[PDB]
């Protein structure tokens, strides 16, 4: 179910909100509730605006732990305040490889991200299989 | 429609792959049931997994049609077989950066991304709020 879904993450989301210092939990509610105004006039179906929130959530949640908040809250407002379309996207890039090092120096993280590499030798093969049917066409 | 979110995927994911060229349709069946298990087994719950597939597949079908599959499938490979974790998130991320350039490309895409780009204001003052408390 779609409501299953925005249940689940959004039950994930409010609870990484109520785990803030109080006083910014209202400023956080504001910004959740633009942020999903502004994503569905993107037009994209509301589980997949829904999932994005709560994915970006869990990993400045995650970031915020190693001291990153700070950094990611400076992208933020740049990409905002940001004269054009590519200039937005490229701090949105830059705040997203911020993001994915804080799962690399986290422990966890880092467990599974050597799991996802050593399980991708059957996709390697796959990947290569049809690289080499796509060199032929 | 459905409840099943889970069957209102796969049901478009197949819709990919049933219009592939016919080469291709096995191995992509095949990448697709090991992609599943891999993301099952990063402890991702089975309706997030299957959506996470869909919309990739998504934007992997729109970045095809501006060229880009073989660029694409060669990060992949590449991604796969990088030595370290950092190396494997750094070519990720420039499977990011051509995801993005094909949004632009698409004419919707642009409108929407400038819409952000002019409604973005609201969430900056917000964020410079949370900015100043934070300092």
């Amino acid at each position: 179910g779609s409501e299953d879904v925005i249940k689940q993450a959004l039950k994930r989301v409010q609870q990484y909100i109520q785990q803030a210092p109080n006083g910014y939990r209202d400023v956080i509610q504001q910004i959740l509730q633009t942020v999903l105004k502004i994503l569905k006039l993107m037009g994209m179906p509301e589980v997949e605006a829904v999932l994005i929130v709560a994915y970006v959530a869990e990993m400045l949640v995650l970031a915020a732990k190693y001291g990153y908040i700070d950094e990611l809250l400076k992208l933020a407002k740049e990409a905002l305040e940001a004269d054009d379309v590519d200039k937005m996207i490229e701090i949105f890039l830059k705040m997203l490889k911020i993001m994915f090092l804080a799962l690399a120096l986290d422990p966890e993280g880092l467990k599974k991200l050597k799991e996802l590499k050593k399980n991708g030798s059957e996709e390697v093969r796959k990947l290569i299989e049809e690289v080499i049917k796509q060199l032929k066409q």
